[PDB]
């Protein structure tokens, strides 16, 4: 029933060696998704990777990026505390809602474009983007999930090879996806799904426009060499249409904002005191308090 401050509602899958509960944090009342990793059953020299990858996840800040909240450690167990994206994958938003309208699509190619590009610009490579990372939250807004971890978590959308060069491809795969709604690469044998992907040969519906169809072939070249970068990628004509004065730039972090009043005389009332409250968010320690404070903010 509980894990820190955090009362735990319902499990929300079970992958190879991790499991993600939803809960419900019980200071803020927020709702958050908790992977909790059994430290038990693992190889020490994976634990040194895991951690590795759990400071980039701290330093991940981008608005379509899964943040983390809380780390709770026991000699047993790794709870790692994140957004929970409510409304879930994207790709059973495309069977169930169908294709997207290209001023959908833009809007939501964007948000994926800034995000793998700042994680490009920290030098990450997701290398497994596909259905199950690309989420959204209740605003309908993306949120990319298990980028920078090589875990086990919880091929269409893999490159004919198989750095940034293999989320490229990645990303031409899902741009199709979104505008037409299925997959460019499937089948139903996995010997059927390398012929598709080798040739890079899909199919072109008559409702796609002709500039998303030309931005199309920018991503999905068959030789990464000649594969086009995400810097010249933002600059593109189709991934700016309805955005005039607001053409697509790499995303900066935002300043930090550690002292705001509100929340302190909330946490202050929660408990806690302005020395441990300053001290947290300084050393970005992801206790209980760094935690508090995100959520006080979130909405």
């Amino acid at each position: 029933p509980h894990v820190g401050n955090y009362r735990l509602l319902r499990t929300i899958g079970k992958g190879n060696f991790a499991k993600v509960k939803l809960a419900r944090h019980i200071l803020t009342g927020r709702e958050v998704a908790i992977k909790i990793i059994d430290k038990t059953q693992l190889n020490p020299s994976s634990l040194q990777k895991l951690f590795r990858e759990v400071r980039i996840m701290k330093g991940l800040n981008h608005p379509n990026i899964v943040k983390l909240f809380e780390v709770i450690e026991t000699e047993k167990t790794l709870y790692l505390v994140m957004e929970y994206a409510s409304a879930g994958e994207v790709f059973d938003y495309l069977v169930s809602h169908g294709r997207m309208k290209e001023k959908e699509a833009r809007a939501k190619f964007r948000q994926i474009v800034s995000a793998v590009h700042y994680c490009h610009q920290k030098n990450i490579v997701h290398r497994d983007l596909k259905a199950e990372n690309l989420l959204l939250d209740a605003e309908a807004n993306i949120k990319i999930a298990d980028f920078g971890f090589s875990n086990e978590f919880t091929p269409p959308y893999a490159a004919p090879e198989l750095g940034p060069e293999v989320d490229i491809w990645s990303l031409g795969v899902i741009l199709y996806t979104l505008v037409s709604g299925s997959l460019p690469f499937d089948g139903h044998n996995l010997k059927e799904l390398r012929e598709r992907v080798l040739r890079g040969k899909y199919r072109v519906p008559f409702y796609m426009s002709t500039d998303c169809e030309s931005i199309l072939r920018r991503f999905l070249v068959l030789n990464p060499a000649k594969r086009c970068t995400l810097e010249q990628i933002m600059k593109d004509k189709w991934i700016n249409i309805g955005y005039e004065g607001e053409e697509l730039k790499p995303y900066t972090e935002p300043e930090e904002d550690f002292g705001d009043t509100k929340r302190i005389e909330v946490m202050v009332g929660m408990g806690y005191t302005r020395e441990e409250i300053k001290e947290s968010l300084t050393s970005q320690k992801y206790n209980e308090v760094t935690a508090t404070y995100l959520l006080l903010g979130r909405k």
